[PDB]
Formats: C-alpha cells, sequence, structure tokens
C-alpha cells in the first residue's frame, strides 16, 4: 500500500503533487484486475491542473510514501519489481502507447528486490528524461507487490499480484527529438495471466529465477535508478 507524494527534477523537489501534477487515486489500495481501465493510471484517471516542466537529460525522481511523507514507504512484505513507462498525453494512456524507460526486479549481489531498495531510498526512484518530441507526457510508475502473486486475481479475487500505479503529468520543453518515441504497449492489455512475472511464488522460487513482465526497456531510455536524491526531512 503506497502512493506518490510528488517528484524531484535534477535533485530539486517540485512540491506536493497530489491531485496537482499526479493523477492521484483517493487511497493507497492496490489495483489487481489486469483487464480493468484502472491498470492505465489507477482508479481516478483525469487531467489534473499542473504538468511538471523538464528537459531531455534531466533526472525525474518519483517519491512514494505509505501514510505520511518519508515514512516506512511500503510494507517490507511487498517484495517485487519496479518499472516506469512513458506515453504522450494526447493518448490519455489508451492504445499501444506505453514505452518502458526503467526495469528493476531482483539484485543478486545485494540479495534485494526493487521494493526493498525503494524503502532504503526513502521512496525515491528516478529516470533520465529521454530525447523524445517536446510536448506533454504521462510517466507511469508501477510497483508490483508479489506477496500474494502465487494466485491469479482472475481465478481468486482475494489474492494476486498487486499493482501500485501512479501517472505524473510531465511537460518536456527542451529536446532535439533525436530518439522519437517508438510504438507502445497497452495498459490494460500488456499483462495477462500467462505473462512472465505476474504469477510467481516468492516463498518457494529463488528470486534469481524471477523474470519481470515484458516489455523490455526501450534502447532509447537513459534511466535510471532506485536511490534517494533529496532529503524530504530538510523542508
Ligand atoms: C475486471 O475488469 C473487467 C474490465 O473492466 C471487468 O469486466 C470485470 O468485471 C472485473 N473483475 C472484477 C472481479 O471486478
Ligand atoms: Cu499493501
Amino acid at each position: 500500500h503506497t502512493l506518490v507524494w510528488g517528484v524531484w527534477v535534477n535533485g530539486v523537489d517540485q512540491g506536493d503533487g497530489r491531485n496537482i501534477y499526479i493523477r492521484s487515486p483517493p487511497n493507497n489500495n492496490p489495483v489487481k484486475n489486469l483487464t480493468s481501465p484502472d491498470m492505465t493510471c489507477n482508479v481516478d484517471n483525469r487531467v489534473v491542473p499542473k504538468s511538471v516542466p523538464v528537459n531531455a537529460g534531466d533526472t525525474l525522481t518519483f517519491e512514494w510514501y505509505h501514510n505520511t511523507r518519508d515514512d516506512d514507504i511500503i510494507a517490507s512484505s511487498h517484495h517485487g519489481p519496479i518499472a516506469v513507462y512513458i506515453a504522450p498525453a494526447a493518448s490519455n494512456g489508451q492504445g499501444n502507447v506505453w514505452v518502458k524507460l526503467f526495469e528493476d526486479a531482483y539484485n543478486v549481489t545485494n540479495s534485494t528486490w526493487a521494493v526493498d531498495r525503494l524503502i532504503t531510498a526513502h521512496g525515491q526512484h528516478s529516470v533520465v528524461v529521454p530525447h523524445v518530441a517536446p510536448g506533454d507526457y504521462l510517466f507511469r510508475a508501477e510497483i508490483i507487490a508479489l506477496h500474494e502473486a502465487d494466485s491469479l486475481y482472475s481465478q481468486n479475487p482475494i489474492r494476486g499480484a498487486q499493482f501500485y500505479i501512479s501517472c505524473a503529468q510531465i511537460t518536456i520543453n527542451s529536446s532535439d527529438d533525436s530518439t522519437p518515441l517508438p510504438a507502445g504497449v497497452p495498459f490494460p492489455g500488456a499483462y495477462t495471466d500467462s505473462t512472465p512475472g505476474i504469477q510467481f511464488n516468492i516463498y518457494t522460487t529463488p528470486a534469481t529465477s524471477y523474470v519481470a513482465p515484458p516489455p523490455s526497456v526501450w534502447s532509447g531510455a537513459l534511466g535510471g535508478s532506485i536511490a534517494q536524491v533529496g532529503d524530504a526531512s530538510l523542508e
């Protein structure tokens, strides 16, 4: 159970983004229904009044929290991967538009899931803004908690993979559009019950065997990292 507070750009806090430049749902409940429109940008997908200005090569940092800013972030039980996608704002996230900028599942060296490292990073994970066409965009940050993913939601609706999905309105101003955005996947639609990484038993399968859901990260991406860039407690 986790939500996005706001973003940082190049290590600078852009301020509380909730219902402002983040298309915030009303609470931190997970999405589980792979076929639901809620898979696109969570349960209250509507235009919010601000869009954060960035330039290609900027570091865009999502900041997550559980109940209050810079708390325990997400329950330690919620082991799983983290991905970031991008689509043009004109789509409203509909169609084959979502391009993967970032993937992190399991780190064999540190023996830690993306979520484990997200807690250590005080909820902060980043992408580098790509050299796409100037204009308005949706950045879709997705945490998959796998603690009940031995079941499929489609089969047992009280279990299944849990999706914490947040869409940020981002305006890319300065960009040479040298890496124009290629074709995207649909949400809902990219993830199905047979998709690798959707049904997984983190209690019996080695984390080293985990494969995260496709698609693969775009070659045009520059992203990106799970790591604290700023200290919220200094404000
Ligand atoms: C899952 O979402 C689909 C598509 O909106 C919907 O038809 C179906 O009833 C949902 N399942 C549940 C259990 O609500
Ligand atoms: Cu939860």
